[PDB]
């Protein structure tokens, strides 16, 4: 089977300043810890949840 690709997300390091839920845990990230948030989408999570979320990205 060739290789077909799936549109990733492109996370950049940002610190929470406001209230922030991880989409694939659920969890709430809190106040000063690290987040990775999608330039192009809505999308923000744990760094360790990074792998979890949800595919493809779809730019808001
Ligand atoms: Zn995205
Ligand atoms: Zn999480």
């Amino acid at each position: 089977g060739p290789l077909g690709s799936m549109r990733l997300h492109d996370f950049v390091s940002k610190t929470v300043i406001k209230p922030e839920s991880c989409v694939p845990c659920g969890k709430r990230i809190k106040f000063g810890k690290l987040s990775l948030k999608c330039r192009d989408c809505r999308v923000v999570s744990h760094p360790e949840c990074r792998d979890r979320c949800p595919l493809p990205c779809i730019p808001t």
